[PDB]
């Protein structure tokens, strides 16, 4: 029976919804979480936009993603009509959101403004 594992140590990880209330609930820090496709298509034009705000924020919150196509009924769940859809949270709550894909500059304003 192994206990201990070398899987948190990845930075960027799906966050299950069974272990969301142990992860995100227990966490203290604001989960960034987006509802998006299975990482590909927009995720290849949202990948730098998104890693620019994460570099100039800090290097502890953490970054998780979900695949519409696999979860869609997370999708309606929680209304997301497009694809490129991000839900700020923080200690296990929906703070803010954002959604569309634009550049790091507009998406991080669609956050403090939004604020």
């Amino acid at each position: 029976m192994a206990h201990h594992h070398h899987h948190h140590m990845s930075g960027t990880v799906t966050v299950t919804d069974s272990t969301f209330k142990t992860d995100v609930l227990d966490s203290d820090t604001p989960v960034l979480v987006d509802f998006w496709a299975d990482w590909c298509g927009p995720c290849k034009m949202v990948a730098p936009v998104l890693e620019e705000i994460a570099n100039e924020k800090s290097g502890t919150l953490k970054v998780a993603k979900l695949d519409v196509d696999a979860n869609p009924e997370a999708a309606r769940d929680f209304q997301v009509v497009s694809i490129p859809t991000m839900i700020l949270f923080k200690g296990g709550t929906p703070v803010k959101r954002i959604v569309g894909a634009k550049g790091k500059a507009a998406l991080l304003r669609e956050i403090e403004d939004a604020l």
